[PDB]
């Protein structure tokens, strides 16, 4: 297929199929890799970069899809930013929204613990980084840190797992009565029927799988 990126020749964008009517340039040899974010082409210079580490990152050293946002800077509606250091990775405004078992009634309440204090996600995220590194809080993809760099769902998942032991270590007194007086879901946080309103306002999900007695 014919390609032409940014940083493409002009002899290249000239010999392409016109429409129809009612300091990096890319070498001959070279080829491109679609950014999972956008899907638009840049040239990819992994293997290249593998024994230079002067090339920007155009990957993600979780799930190793490629992205554009560190080599050029990535655009698209959606797109906060969609490759970076985790540390530094944009999840969005809405971040918070259902970062708890994709529950609104648990994830809410994070959120008012939050503003009460005057804490942002940021905040939150920076702590959990601090009790990751020291192995207190724990990963999924348990080779991330701070420093990786990684996407944005790779990132946001990561981070909803950091949340959920962020959230799991508040004291019961530091939150609302109304929030510590729900009894336990025997299904714990991996629960179905959390999803549904009524279930979710009536049993925390902070918790975990009932087992034996
Ligand atoms: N319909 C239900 N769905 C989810 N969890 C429930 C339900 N009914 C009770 N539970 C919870 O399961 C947990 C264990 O309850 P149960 O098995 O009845 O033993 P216990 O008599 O010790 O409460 C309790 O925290 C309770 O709140
Ligand atoms: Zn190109
Ligand atoms: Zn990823
Ligand atoms: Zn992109
Ligand atoms: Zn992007
Ligand atoms: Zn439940």
């Amino acid at each position: 297929p014919y390609v032409v990126c940014r940083q493409c020749p002009e002899y290249r964008r000239q010999a392409a199929q016109p429409p129809h009517c009612p300091d990096y340039v890319c070498p001959l040899q070279g080829s491109h890799a679609l950014c999972t974010c956008c899907f638009q082409p840049m040239p990819d210079r992994r293997v290249e970069r593998e024994q230079d580490p002067r090339v920007a990152p155009q990957q993600c050293a979780v799930c190793l899809q490629p992205f554009c946002h560190l080599y050029w800077g990535c655009t698209r509606t959606g797109c906060y930013g969609c490759l970076a250091p985790f540390c530094e990775l944009n999840l969005g405004d809405k971040c918070l929204d259902g970062v708890l078992n994709n529950n609104s009634y648990e994830s809410d309440i994070l959120k008012n613990y939050l503003a009460t204090r005057g804490l942002t996600w940021k905040n939150m995220l920076t702590e959990s980084l601090v009790a990751l590194q020291r192995g207190v809080f724990l990963l999924s993809d348990y080779r991330v840190t701070g420093d990786t760099v990684l996407c944005y769902c790779c990132g946001l998942r990561s981070f909803r797992e950091l949340t959920y032991q962020y959230r799991q270590n508040i004291p019961a007194s530091e939150l609302p009565v109304a929030v510590t007086s729900r009894p336990d879901c025997y299904w714990g946080r991996n629960c179905r029927t959390q999803v549904k309103a009524h279930h979710a306002m009536k049993f925390n999900h902070i918790c975990e799988q009932t087992r034996f007695k």
